[PDB]
């Protein structure tokens, strides 16, 4: 009862890094926020916030990044903006962030 069986598109490079995780719709500048018990831990993970930002965003410098440092009693809050041109490569960022830095408590979007 059954006659067609046919089916032929796999016509699909992946040219652009992505995890296969699903898309934050909203902005195409992401904030992201850890707290840290000092403001030392706080810059010490801006560093590598830098590495995968060039990572996802190319350009001269990488994209724009406007960083938050606020000085509590006991911790600080490190809250990074970081302005994509594209929402691929934003929400690409975001992946990353969750496979390499990962402790971002676990689902926030």
């Amino acid at each position: 009862m059954a006659m067609k069986d046919v089916v032929d598109k796999c016509s699909t490079k992946g040219c652009a890094i992505d995890i296969g995780t699903v898309i934050d719709n909203d902005n195409c500048t992401s904030k992201f926020s850890r707290f840290f018990a000092t403001r030392e831990e706080a810059e010490s993970f801006m560093t590598k916030l830098k590495e995968l930002a060039a990572a996802a965003s190319s350009a001269d410098e990488g994209a724009s990044v406007a960083y938050k440092i606020k000085d509590l009693e006991g911790q600080v809050e490190l809250d990074a903006a970081f302005t994509f041109s594209c929402q691929a490569e934003m929400i690409i960022f975001e992946l990353s962030l969750r496979s390499l830095a990962l402790e971002h408590h676990h689902h926030h979007h």
